[PDB]
C-alpha cells in the first residue's frame, strides 16, 4: 500500500521541493536586477571615453 | 505501485524539471554577468590612463 | 510495506534536498551582496558626470 | 519496479540539480570579487575629483 510513514517523507519532500522552487524565483529576479549592471557598466566605459577625449 | 504514491512521485517529477530549467536559466545569467568583470577591469585601466 | 531499500532511496533523496536547500540559502545572501553593486555603480556614473563638468 | 525506475530518475535529477549548484556558487564567489573592483574605481575617482 501507501506506508504512513513513506507517505510523510513524501509530504517532507514536497515542502523542500516547494521552498527549492520558491528560492528559484528570487534568485531569478535578483539576477534580472542584477544583468541591469551591463548596460550601466556600459554607460560609465562610453563616459570615460568621452572624458578621456581631454585635449586641454 | 499505489495510486495516490504514484501521482506524488509524478508531482516530483515536475517540481525537479521545473527546478533544473530554472538552474539552466540562473547558470546562463551568471555567464553573462561574469562578463561584467572585464569590463570593470577595462574601466581600471581607462581610469588609470586617465589619471 | 516500506520496503528497506526504498527507504534507504529515500533517505538518500532528503540529504540531497537539504544540501540543495542549503546552497540556495548561501545563494540568496551572495546575490544580495551583489545587488549592492547597483547603488555602487550609481555612485560611479554620478561622480563621472560630476567629473564631466570639468570645463 | 516502475516505482524503482521513477526513484532512480529522481535520484539522477538530484544529482545534476546539485553540481549545477556548485558550478552556480563559484561563478557567484567570481563575481563577489566586484566589489572590491568598482569599490577601487570608485576611490580612483574620488582621487581624480
Amino acid at each position: 500500500h501507501y506506508d504512513d510513514e513513506l507517505f510523510s517523507d513524501v509530504q517532507d519532500i514536497k515542502t523542500a521541493l516547494a521552498k527549492i522552487h520558491e528560492d528559484n524565483q528570487k534568485i531569478i529576479s535578483k539576477l534580472e536586477s542584477l544583468l541591469l549592471l551591463k548596460g550601466e557598466v556600459e554607460s560609465i566605459k562610453k563616459q570615460i571615453n568621452r572624458q578621456n577625449i581631454s585635449i586641454s
